[PDB]
């Protein structure tokens, strides 16, 4: 059972599905399908690898047999290849978890014009991608023959690579490191299907991509026609499809108008609005859609454009305002304390989600102050706590978050523990994510202690906190007990 | 007055820019006879690749430059600003003063060669590398012998050698030979960490290098002086920060330190504004580093434990400085 095991009675549909199947003497089928994501700075040359191999937003799907290495390879003759190129805004990630997370392969591509960002890139690929493979392409060779990265120590670090690194100029080996990635034990290969659900698949596929959507009438018209009755199971099929990123169904809206449909239409949708120049402020004047989406193949009606909006909610890229003013995050202005002893509290990633402060701000937005709300941070009032005031910020040269806190000391505590508490939620929907809590020295701001440090003094049974650069002495305690108790 | 090249250039060349000034007079602001004598030699230097010392000499005492110390300074300045390529260092009048273009594609053609790949010109391969691999891009067995030497001015490679010189930025990343007794452990973390500062540091270690065991981001030090004490200096860049373990006796290995510690901060003087901070690890836990001055302040406050409380363990302070440098 694949990670469908979300839904007691998908588990049993599932089961089911493959008896019947097994009960008309039917072999059990695999999906053969794998997303290809393209990683790495704007062009460093990620058209170009694509050019090579085949012979801003989209997608270019291939079958095996024509990508460059695997033509006369049967072991995959079957194979169906989605490339993908979010910019390296990951667009499906809090929607669609297992869509970056299973049936992936990362194709990390370098330069020598762009080697810095690597290590940014390679956490990138981490916190996104699980245990999805990845492959690393170091390209242009032909113009610096003695670019290389250090391997063994990338590979000890990031063991899903697992030593698929690749030195290209003027390639089909590239086909077998692909080959490795989609046979992974744990990837796509390794759950049985019945024959019903690669049909219907396949129709759903083929009709979503030629008209943009399906209506709930047409999808389970070809689900009859496969012999998929049972709502039980199909609904756990669309769940199952859904989950991979094949076709996108939204149970949450479940209109049975928009039903199911094509992620490229819905991908390009929502691209439009976050790049278009009337957003470009982070304000989305609602009227402007119709202008946004189709004047500035893929059209969007009056409908659409609604339901489209909803997908960005979904997607949590937006929050509804009220004025038919929504707020996109992600792109507001770059720029826009003190009273009693400011509780401050600092959380140091390895590396720092652009996703957090936005989707902190949506679980925040009925607290945010006079909209003092930027790219980089917020402004929290909560009257239930006594009026205390809180300031999130962001600061990306340090992968740091910093929640500052005005107020009475329970007051302070209690606020901070459900700012703590949402930020760590949405650090959990990313993997590998590495996160270090801080608490700046009493009467030195830039001093920091790491607060595991504070708990392990306690166990240890010292109240003393020896600052020897500093030479000076604090309670453990006393700090400790202005961050919970 | 004087202008920050000819400054730099030291005290004879402030002297002769002023001796070139108040000799005008009689008859940033210079002489009519050092734009006559730039003019010239940039008209020279688009027909020859280089001028000798005669040919130099010549447009100088017609522009009316006799003096060999004027002359010296006129070219070091024309030098600095990259508009003639002059090396007062070098000793071959035969290729004295040298067009900045040709130069400039002759250290990328070697630096940028298939057949330096990784890290080793062999000089044999020099005539094709240059060569073969606009006829003003032609080199002569001399020319690729002096391109070599203007290569070594500039800290980018040196002589191993019978006929083989190391290119350090163009190492290996990895290597097949690297080594590996309570070794001493040091560490620097910079604000940024240029690319620059291993190569430069092995063109002046490179006596010490032994055994090949030199990769792109590190190399090992094989000392001699200190009773064959092995030094092993690496650099991260995601954490921009070089390390040293050295394996020795205790004496050997802080010896050796301060000799290698001070090469690399008289390499982190060439920039302008370079931020490190000096780290030691904890005995048995590499992850974990206490900075230097953090522990030289437990010691004048007068404690002798250092307390971990992500691990709760107790150190002594005491020996841990002693791992890098005597009590005084």
């Amino acid at each position: 059972p694949e990670i469908v095991k979300q839904g007691k009675e998908a588990v049993r549909q599932y089961f089911q599905s493959i008896e019947e199947a097994r009960s008309k003497g039917e072999a059990l089928v695999h999906l053969q399908e794998i997303k290809v994501h393209l990683i790495g700075d704007g062009m460093a040359g990620k058209t170009s690898l694509l050019k090579q191999l085949i012979g801003g937003l989209n997608v270019v799907t291939k079958q095996a047999p024509n990508i460059k290495g695997l033509e006369n390879d049967d072991e995959l003759k079957e194979c169906l290849f989605h490339f993908w190129d979010f910019g390296g805004q990951e667009i499906m990630h809090a929607s669609h978890q297992f869509f970056m997370t299973r049936s992936s392969v990362y194709m990390l591509l370098l330069d020598s014009r762009t080697d810095s960002n690597k290590h940014y890139w390679l956490r990138h690929i981490e916190k996104y991608g699980g245990k999805s493979p990845v492959i690393v392409v170091m390209n242009k060779i032909d113009e610096n023959p003695s670019y290389n990265i250090e391997q063994k120590k990338i590979n000890e670090r990031f063991p899903a690579i697992e030593n698929r690194f690749h030195r290209i100029s003027c390639v089909e080996s590239i086909a077998k490191s692909l080959k490795s990635a989609v046979l992974h034990p744990d990837s796509i290969y390794g759950t049985p299907l019945a024959p019903s659900w690669i049909k219907v698949k396949e129709k759903l596929v083929e009709a979503t991509t030629a008209q943009r959507y399906l209506n709930r009438t047409e999808v389970e018209k070809i689900c009859n026609d496969s012999g998929i009755t049972d709502p039980g199971e199909r609904k756990t099929l669309l769940g199952y499809l859904n989950n991979l990123g094949i076709v996108l169904y939204f149970e949450a809206l479940d209109l049975s108008e928009i039903y199911v449909l094509d992620p490229h239409w819905v991908t390009i949708g929502v691209y439009r609005i976050i790049n278009s120049s009337k957003t470009k402020n982070g304000h989305l004047n609602t009227s402007a859609l119709g202008y946004i989406l189709n004047e500035e193949k893929f059209t969007y009606t009056l409908l659409e454009q609604r339901y489209l909006l909803d997908i960005m909610k979904q997607f949590e890229l937006c929050y509804d305002e009220g004025k038919g003013l929504f707020i996109i995050p992600s792109n507001l202005p770059t720029q826009i304390i003190t009273e009693g002893e400011p509780l401050r509290f600092i959380m140091k990633y390895d590396y720092l989600p652009s996703t957090i402060i936005p989707r902190l701000m949506i679980a925040m937005q009925h607290q945010i102050l006079d909209r003092m709300q930027w790219r980089y941070g917020m402004v929290l009032k909560s009257q239930d706590h006594e009026g205390a005031l809180a300031k999130v910020v962001a600061e990306t040269k340090d992968s740091t978050i910093t929640i500052a806190i005005q107020g009475e000391p329970r007051c302070k505590r209690e606020y901070l523990s459900i700012i703590w508490y949402e930020i760590k939620k949405i650090n959990a929907n990313f993997t590998n994510l590495d996160v270090k809590e801080f608490i700046p020295l009493p009467g030195h701001p830039d001093e920091l202690v790491e607060y595991k440090e504070l708990l392990g003094l306690e166990k240890m049974g010292r109240d003393r906190y020896v600052s020897g650069k500093l030479e000076k002495v604090f309670s453990v305690s006393k700090m400790l007990d202005s961050v919970i108790s």
